[PDB]
């Protein structure tokens, strides 16, 4: 489970990377980021300037945000609450 | 239940691209740009500038926020989990 | 249940509204917008510029995010889905 | 349950403000804002200027957004709720 959904959301953020570095121009690390902050809903970038950038993103909103928060409610659940649950117990 | 929640964004999105194309004076792709990041809460753009922007905006995340979130609840959940779930089968 | 929670979200947005107009010297509307998208999590405007005002925002999203969204939940599910669903029967 | 929700989240945003203090030459108290905007995502601050901030931001996203959202959920359906609601019995 876990790792699908780790599979599904790297090729979501390489996608995104692949993307905005062309398209937008942007330096591979600035494309990530975009890609990141977008999907997880904090938005603290400009946006894209041109239209081919604003349509994909849209779109990539839609198809994106689903998943992405599936990985981070299990990378927390059931990796992150483990470790610390149970090590909560003496 | 997923073309209902489709047709009810799309709607949503239309009314949204109509007023800021004619109350901020935006394009109609960043009037629609504007309306998506707004109600799926990643709000890479500035804000509106005028005061009926504002109210209407407010309005807008209210109502809009809990359908656009049902949309992708269900288009991740109902198609996209199934396209990959099922494929996950040998 | 519902009322009660416009009744909550009100209040916590008339007191946001206060705090920014005099501490960061916003115009009202300017004040209850920007309580709104940071609430709400779009955070589309800029961040306050006096310190009292960050710490204030630090306080205000973790004491009023769960219960606008709590409104936003029944807003959409116990009052604007039987509209339509009940509506969706022939 | 709530408590350690309440140390996590604590030490999770105590790490952010070091980080961006030290890396993004930050005031604390600016660091701190950025590291909650960004884990509750809000982002309504610029982001990251440095490479290590943007490549660091990415997983602190990732590992943080989970616990920062669980701590909200309790401190207002386990604390903030019962104030209100038993208070709403006459
Ligand atoms: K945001
Ligand atoms: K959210
Ligand atoms: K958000
Ligand atoms: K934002
Ligand atoms: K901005």
């Amino acid at each position: 489970e876990f790792q699908v959904l780790f599979v599904l959301t790297i090729l979501t953020l390489i996608s995104g990377t692949i993307f905005y570095s062309t398209v937008e121009g942007l330096r591979p690390i600035d494309a990530l980021y975009f890609s990141v902050v977008t999907l997880t809903t904090v938005g603290d970038t400009p946006p894209p300037q041109t239209d081919f950038g604003k349509i994909f993103t849209i779109l990539y909103i839609f198809i994106g945000i689903g998943l992405v928060f599936g990985f981070i409610h299990k990378l927390a659940v059931n990796v992150q609450l483990p470790s610390i649950l149970s090590n909560l117990v003496p």
